[PDB]
């Protein structure tokens, strides 16, 4: 091959009657998630599943989106990446993922925020940057890590997800190029909102801010600010404040992945590291207050 590496990841079509759903998590206006079941027929397996439709199929360019993510979350596999399980075509497009009980961890961190201990956080930034650092060797730029799109699958076990705006670069390109839609301004890098540049390092910068949402156990980036002046208050020099938290050593870290040169921000590959030393005295890092279902399988130990 002159150039990549041929995906020979598998797309799974699954039957409709394999799965049955179980209660809606979440509808937008593009669908629905619902958490549900999933039975392959030879085997005597019940999976939990996250399903994932679109609303109407009426909509050739959503239809092309969803199945775009779908690429993309079957070419994965990283214990800190959410996978697709397969696909359903039965008039509305539906994915089917692994169910990560637990939710989002944006909304995770705001509801338990009094019983969430510094080891807790130290280790989701661990997890996620792990997760990262995988999508990096797979040349894989993200372009919407955010607290919202960590999923919970136990409190000890999160994955990055939602990879609907995720490029795969080329082993000849270093960056991505779009064009328009609407994008997680505050989580962009500069370069992103000025130039529409995206990198590994770029994810590194959204990386930061996720670090920072988690800190401030679920606080809105620059609460109050429009997103059209977040350009100019970003080249000014202003950052996001230090979370109460935090210690210098932490803050510093989420502050490196702001600089403006994006190749001296840290490589996914340091921030495990050093977020792994601290995850081992966390109490030095952090400061926080008071520190039938017989053959149910979960899709971790499920592996065709
Ligand atoms: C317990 O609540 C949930 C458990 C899930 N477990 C697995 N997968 C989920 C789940 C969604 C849940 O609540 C909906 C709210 O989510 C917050 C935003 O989500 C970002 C992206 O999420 C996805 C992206 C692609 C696919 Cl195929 C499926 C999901 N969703």
């Amino acid at each position: 091959t002159s150039g990549e590496a041929p995906n020979q990841a598998l797309l799974r079509i699954l039957k409709e009657t394999e799965f049955k759903k179980i209660k809606v998590l979440g509808s937008g206006a593009f669908g629905t998630v619902y958490k549900g079941l999933w039975i392959p027929e030879g085997e005597k397996v019940k999976i939990p599943v996250a399903i994932k439709e679109l609303r109407e199929a009426t909509s050739p360019k959503a239809n092309k989106e969803i199945l775009d993510e779908a690429y993309v979350m079957a070419s994965v596999d990283n214990p800190h990446v959410c996978r697709l399980l397969g696909i359903c075509l039965t008039s509305t497009v539906q994915l089917i993922t692994q169910l990560m009980p637990f939710g989002c961890l944006l909304d995770y961190v705001r509801e338990h925020k009094d019983n969430i201990g510094s080891q807790y956080l130290l280790n989701w930034c661990v997890q996620i940057a792990k997760g990262m650092n995988y999508l990096e060797d797979r040349r894989l730029v993200h372009r919407d890590l955010a607290a919202r799109n960590v999923l919970v699958k136990t409190p000890q076990h999160v994955k990055i997800t939602d990879f609907g705006l995720a490029k795969l670069l080329g082993a000849e390109e270093k960056e991505y190029h779009a064009e328009g839609g609407k994008v997680p301004i505050k989580w962009m890098a500069l370069e992103s909102i000025l130039h529409r540049i995206y990198t590994h390092q770029s994810d590194v910068w959204s990386y930061g801010v996720t670090v920072w949402e988690l800190m401030t156990f679920g606080s809105k980036p620059y609460d109050g600010i429009p997103a059209s002046e977040i350009s100019s208050i970003l080249e000014k020099g202003e950052r996001l404040p230090q979370p109460p938290i935090c210690t210098i050593d932490v803050y510093m870290i989420m502050v490196k992945c702001w600089m403006i040169d994006a190749d001296s921000r840290p490589k996914f590959r340091e921030l495990i590291i050093e977020f792994s030393k601290m995850a081992r005295d966390p109490q030095r890092y952090l400061v926080i207050q008071g520190d039938d279902m017989d053959d149910v399988v979960d899709a971790d130990e499920y592996l065709i």
